[PDB]
């Protein structure tokens, strides 16, 4: 964990949080996680531009005691480098829901069973311009 | 801190920090700390409404390998209980700057000499609700 680190967030169920970056113009790929901990995450959003073996595609995934899940991928890319970008997300007990910079709507399964999101981590090609919590 | 904490915060010389939150309603005292880690801090910002024999006061200090440096208080207190408020701060070579609610700005000297402030803090009766880079 490289870029912004924050915790003691607790993100409760049915609050937004907004993440704004400007997307680096090399861009291959960035990272915003989401959960417990760095090895307890409900949600890694990772947009890949070029990266892992995948061109314009998000994966997204869990991590549960440092274990990776199954990856789920979208079918949608709305990032472009250089672009400033806005993700925001909400959970309830059976998904997390992300929305994305041209408003598409995705949900993730809630695989962790979190009562609140303590911890958020960026990395990768995106700067961080600012972050809202509800 | 009970509040948010974030670190590799990357923040640079003449770069704006700007965080927003919402002062309890029955309010004591909140905290923002920024620096290196929670045992260096180039700022620890303390507005007092009544806490440790200060009344609407604001308390600055540094922080160096865990000892409090000489207290810097100020002259305004434009904070109120149960409101929003915002603090913008930047810094350089010599001093950190200090945008209050109100537009009122105060210097504080950079006393640890810091060339990036890699970590900040919120605690006591302060919930952050946005933060911004420049
Ligand atoms: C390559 O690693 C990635 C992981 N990764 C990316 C990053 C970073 N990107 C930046 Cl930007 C900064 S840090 N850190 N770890 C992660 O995205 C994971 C999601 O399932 O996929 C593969 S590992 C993986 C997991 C499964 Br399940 C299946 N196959 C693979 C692979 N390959
Ligand atoms: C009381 O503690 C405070 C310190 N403090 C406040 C908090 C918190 N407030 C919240 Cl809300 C959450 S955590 N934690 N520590 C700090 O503000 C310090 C600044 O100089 O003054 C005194 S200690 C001190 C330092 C010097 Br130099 C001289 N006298 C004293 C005292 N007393």
């Amino acid at each position: 964990a490289c870029g912004l680190v924050a915790s003691n967030l607790n993100l409760k169920p049915g609050e937004c949080l907004r993440v704004r970056g400007e997307v680096a113009p090399d861009a291959k790929s960035f990272v915003l996680n989401l959960g417990k901990d760095s090895n307890n995450l409900c949600l890694h959003f990772n947009p890949r531009f070029n990266a892992h073996g995948d061109a314009n595609t998000i994966v997204c995934n869990s991590k549960d005691g440092g274990a990776w899940g199954t990856e789920q991928r979208e079918a949608v890319f709305p990032f472009q480098p250089g672009s400033v970008a806005e993700v925001c997300i909400t959970f309830d007990q059976a998904n997390l829901t992300v929305k994305l910079p041209d408003g598409y709507e995705f949900k993730f399964p809630n695989r962790l069973n979190l009562e609140a999101i303590n911890y958020m981590a960026a990395d990768g090609d995106f700067k961080i311009k600012c972050v809202a919590f509800d």
